[PDB]
């Protein structure tokens, strides 16, 4: 139901999994 957070990895969206900021919480 809740939006799927941000999963960060080598690369990628990987910034926005250490601040969360995109992330919105479930």
């Amino acid at each position: 139901g809740c939006p799927p957070c941000e999963s960060c990895h080598s690369g990628e969206s990987t910034f926005w999994c250490y601040w969360e900021a995109l992330c919105p919480p479930c």
